[PDB]
């Protein structure tokens, strides 16, 4: 067991990446916010629908010129597990299972996380804000082997059914709630609000719409567009009170798309949409999700770097100047020159700069025409991608931190985490 460790932590090495001086500890000790944008694709971006466009607000934060800095080819890992698996990925650069939820089958694992990492080597306190109740996806149990120190769950927010749509609280009452709650907050905090109303089937309430539906008869993709419209609005809100709160100017802001919204099933009506066949390969780039990060001191602009989920943790890590040589990882800084460009897929399928890898066929990324004789990279990219997804997964199937004298992390104890019922 310990053995099996041991190979887990010699093939996580090479990879490493010196932190860019540029970046390096440019954000130590300030306040983090990270900002979960549910069922969110990029395809949404500059998309307009009967000449309205669905999400104005981070169209303008995708120009770069507006402090953050926006990625396009930027991909969720996940699979059963949807937003746990990206909260999963986003907290520990560690990929979900195979099959099912590791949040619910690996709740009372070991782990190093970020917010633990975050906590123990600069004073932060981690919190999670989230308008549902604390036991789905087993949060309860995992967050407090994350080292999460505060569970801001449904019994915080009014719930009542003016403030509801479909799974539990609305957006925009979220967003504000959540900003009075930051303000009364200590610094250095480490946040993240998790959304909720941009969620399948996508319904919301006419009182609540400001855009008309598509047209597609697809009522999946049809409503898709009124609750984007929706998450949008109630992000520009939210990015105003925070404005108005102090809470902006010197702030880490990043912003996600957890995982795709409309799957394969929607292709008809996605071929209507986007005017173009939803071939396998177009739907790979379809799992385009989104990160966007305002970095205090630093101008926005757009950054082409092909990346994913796994990348987030050690760029954090490296803004607030913290060394992660001793961090088991399997993303790398997505600031860091030497940033590792290949993009596994929990199928097996991948990503790189230049093709994709689908249901076992290779495309060009320009116009997703087959390639037919193979990329000179491609035998070492294909065994990366394999050879990852086998060893995260013996992390998770062999509870491998058990065994990690690690001297950069002091072992969370889970019980010294509690998360008390909200005054709501
Ligand atoms: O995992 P999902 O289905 O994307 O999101 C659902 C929730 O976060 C529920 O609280
Ligand atoms: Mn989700």
């Amino acid at each position: 067991s310990e053995d099996d460790l041991t190979k887990v932590l010699n093939y996580t090495k090479q990879r490493q990446t010196e932190p860019n001086p540029e970046y390096y500890g440019v954000a130590k000790k300030k306040n983090i916010i990270k900002i979960h944008l549910e069922s969110f694709q990029t395809f949404l971006i500059n998309k307009k629908v009967n000449g309205k466009e669905v999400t104005p607000f981070l169209n303008k934060l995708s120009s770069g010129k507006e402090q953050f800095t926006y990625f396009p080819n930027f991909f969720h890992q996940t699979g059963q597990g949807k937003a746990s698996d990206s909260e999963f990925t986003m907290d520990n650069s560690l990929y979900g299972l195979p099959q099912g939820s590791a949040f619910s089958l690996k709740g009372d694992n070991t782990y190093q996380s970020l917010p633990a990492i975050l906590d123990q080597k600069q004073g932060y306190k981690s919190d999670v804000m989230h308008g549902d109740y604390k036991t789905f996806w087993n949060r309860d149990q995992v967050y407090k082997h994350f080292g999460i120190d505060k569970f801001y769950d449904a019994t915080y927010y009014d719930m009542s059914d003016k403030n509801v749509v479909n799974l539990g609280l609305k957006d925009k009452i979220f967003f504000k709630d959540s900003a009075n709650y930051q303000a009364k907050m200590k610094s250095p905090f480490y946040s993240h609000l998790i959304t909720l109303t941009n969620h399948y089937p996508f319904t919301l309430d006419e009182k609540d719409a400001t855009i008309e539906k598509s047209n597609t008869g697809d009522a999946t993709v049809d409503g898709y567009i009124q609750t984007a419209r929706y998450l949008d609005e109630a992000l520009e809100e939210y990015i105003n009170d925070l404005k108005k709160k102090g809470l902006y100017d010197n702030s880490v802001i990043m912003i996600y798309g957890d995982h795709y919204g409309i799957s394969e099933n929607h292709n008809n009506a996605m071929e209507k949409l986007l005017g173009e066949k939803i071939t396998p390969a177009k739907f790979t780039d379809l799992n385009r999700t989104g990160f966007w990060i305002k970095i205090p001191g630093k101008s926005g602009g757009i950054n082409n770097e092909y990346a994913g989920q796994v990348d987030v943790m050690p760029t954090i890590l490296h803004l607030a100047g913290i060394d992660t040589k001793n961090y088991l990882m399997f993303g790398t800084d997505l600031f860091s020159k030497g940033h590792n460009q290949v993009v596994p897929f929990r199928n097996g399928d991948f990503i790189t700069k230049d093709y994709k890898y689908v249901n076992g066929k290779i495309y060009s990324n320009k116009n997703n025409e087959l390639i037919t004789t193979q990329p000179a990279d491609f035998e070492k990219n294909k065994k990366q991608v394999e050879k990852d997804l086998e060893m995260s997964d013996n992390v998770l199937n062999g509870d491998l931190f058990r065994f990690y004298k690690n001297p950069d992390f002091k072992k969370v104890n889970p019980s010294k985490y509690k998360y008390e019922t909200g005054p709501k």
